[PDB]
């Protein structure tokens, strides 16, 4: 069981991305991403959509929003979450 | 393409739920849902998670967040969206 902030970090690390790489990919400012990863700010849904639409995060969508997976369709949990 | 507000309306109407019924199932107050549907307010990600975790909206998760579907795993667009 993970919070939004723990989930964003789990997705980013499992993709071996630095925060700066994630900022450059998503267009979310580094400082804002830092706030999201620390739990200081909760991402508005439109920003969250931008993050999950980043090509390598899309496979985490179901897990991220609903804590369910569907690997036959590519929907998985980040490796580092140790989901299941 | 549909905005967040439009997508919420599409999911609810496709599930033939009144707004009050959606309030009662999701536990999101009617006022808040009203503002989400009009665009007056944008849902925080935690609330959007709660909405998509409501059993009959889970199937729209991929479509809602990423504009993609995976029907083989039950991930579809709301019928009224006329997706594809
Ligand atoms: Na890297
Ligand atoms: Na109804």
């Amino acid at each position: 069981s993970n919070t939004i902030s723990e989930k964003i970090v789990l997705m980013r690390k499992s993709e071996y991305l630095s925060r700066q790489q994630l900022a450059d990919l998503t267009g979310v400012p580094y400082g804002t991403l830092s706030y999201y990863e620390s739990g200081r700010s909760t991402p508005p849904t439109d920003v969250m959509m931008n993050i999950l639409q980043t090509p390598q995060f899309t496979k985490y969508t179901l897990w991220f929003m609903t804590n369910q997976i569907a690997p036959e369709s590519g929907q998985i949990a980040p490796a580092l979450a140790h989901f299941g």
